[PDB]
């Protein structure tokens, strides 16, 4: 499999920008498998990369 990107190089936070976050993403998978950055992910998150799902 392809590497994925650390929370590192995915930016993570540990607070949600605004309206945009993890547990409300299109690529989040719940409970936890962000197909973004490696596992696990929190439900607020965020990352440098954008979706166009609001
Ligand atoms: S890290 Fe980014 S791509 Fe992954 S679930 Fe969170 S907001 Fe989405």
């Amino acid at each position: 499999v392809t590497k994925k990107a650390s929370h590192k190089d995915a930016g993570y936070q540990e607070s949600p920008n605004g309206a945009k976050r993890c547990g409300t993403c299109r690529q989040f998978r719940p409970p936890s498998s962000c197909i973004t950055v490696e596992s696990p992910i929190s439900e607020n998150g965020w990352c440098r990369l954008y979706a166009g799902k609001a």
